[PDB]
């Protein structure tokens, strides 16, 4: 169960531009591939995963030969430990020889959109809440959210774009929870809707800043537990417009203020006893329910989906090749991926991407290397998962 949230009123700042509230844009990165190994003819899912960005407004459009994509599904968005928000576009098709598909990108951060084409070619627990309040002058109320993580998996989440917005659970486990949990989790959820809302309206005054842009608070609160249950870490740390602004120190007793207007609400919460009040719910109310939700589901939380993993064969300039070696299917998403020449791990001549979503709950990831053609079989790529017996070791197979 989320806390209920103390209002940050603050009150004036100094437009200093330290790093605390205000624009300051991150570019989205992208990526886009497909669910499933491409076979022409082969209905598919052409994934564009888009990470790193900041606002958290954006659009997305997937193209087929240059032209739009009418149906193009959304998967709900998120954010990072770095308060960097991420999100999954995806759509049906049935890729061929020669149709190309590309991922638009349209936000603030960028002078334009930016085009990305497909090329087929290349122990503890936690339970954490995230919570994103973003204003939208002109386009309504400001839009609030509060997902929460056991163990980083989303199992709860509050939307009020919704129409009789309530909290709904997100992983099957949770449906053990009876009418009273949700309509409390619900009303709570309303409550701190508010406080948000005047916080925002706060900050402008605080900051300086116009009554018509957008501006986001957003706050990671929770707690870490140990094996036996004990508290190992507790959280709760606020960011505005995508900087950190206020935290709680690793005492519980303390605040670290990252600028001016922060002050403000440090001090406010010294004389309120606010870090007080959070200690008390994260040593107690935050593990008492985090136990509770592991008794639903820490089963389902430590499933493991071993990858699947083979090696590809590609050409380079001259005397080249590219091996690129596939991770696919695994759960949950931590991995790693290393070639080796003759028992050394490489660093230099080798490319990764991000781990990345399927779609269908199982992640991806590949590793390449740049070798001489005709040096193939004196590389081996080395596959390491929690799910797998051993490591995975394996080698360009002709």
């Amino acid at each position: 169960s989320i806390i209920n949230f103390e209002k940050l009123g603050g009150g004036a700042s100094g437009g200093g531009g330290s790093g605390g509230g205000g624009s300051i844009q991150k570019t989205p990165q992208i990526q886009v591939y497909s669910r499933h190994p491409p076979e022409n003819g082969k209905p598919n899912i052409l994934n564009c995963y888009v990470t790193q960005f900041h606002p958290p407004h954006i659009e997305i459009q997937m193209l087929k030969n240059g032209k739009k994509i009418p149906k193009v599904e959304m998967s709900d968005m998120s954010f990072s430990k770095d308060w960097s928000f991420y999100i999954l576009a995806h759509t049906e098709f049935t890729p061929t020889e020669t149709d190309t598909y590309a991922c638009r990108v349209k936000h603030a951060s960028m002078a334009e959109p930016k085009t990305v084409y497909w090329d087929r070619d290349m122990g503890p627990h936690s339970l954490r809440y995230f919570v994103t309040a973003v204003s939208r002058p002109g386009l309504g109320e400001p839009r609030y959210m509060e997902v929460g993580y056991v163990d980083d998996t989303e199992f709860v989440r509050f939307d009020s774009d919704a129409e009789n917005p309530r909290y709904e659970p997100r992983a099957r486990w949770m449906e053990q929870e009876g009418p009273e949990y949700w309509e409390r989790e619900t009303q709570k959820a309303k409550g701190n809707e508010q406080s948000f809302r005047v916080d925002l309206r706060t900050l402008l005054g605080a900051y300086n800043q116009s009554k018509g842009g957008s501006h986001t608070i957003q706050v990671i609160s929770g707690c870490e537990v140990g094996s036996d249950g004990r508290l190992l870490r507790g959280y709760q740390q606020y960011a505005y417009d995508g900087c950190d602004y206020i935290a709680l120190n690793e005492d519980l007793k303390t605040w670290t203020a990252a600028d001016m207007a922060a002050l403000i609400t440090k001090h406010k919460w010294e004389q309120a006893g606010e870090a007080e009040r959070l200690r008390a719910y994260l040593e107690g109310t935050c593990v008492e329910w985090l136990r509770r939700y592991l008794k639903n589901g820490n089963a389902t939380l430590l499933r493991t989906d071993s990858p699947k993993a083979h090696v590809t064969h590609h050409s380079r300039p001259e005397d080249k090749v590219t091996l690129r070696c596939w991770a696919l299917g695994f759960y949950p998403a931590d991995i790693t991926l290393t070639w080796q020449l003759n028992g050394e791990e490489l660093i230099q001549d080798m490319e990764l991407v991000e781990t990345r979503p399927a779609g269908d709950g199982t992640f991806q990831k590949w590793a390449s290397v740049v070798v001489p053609l005709g040096k193939e079989q004196y590389y081996t790529c080395h596959v390491y998962h929690q799910g797998l017996p051993e490591p995975l070791t394996l080698r360009w197979e002709p």
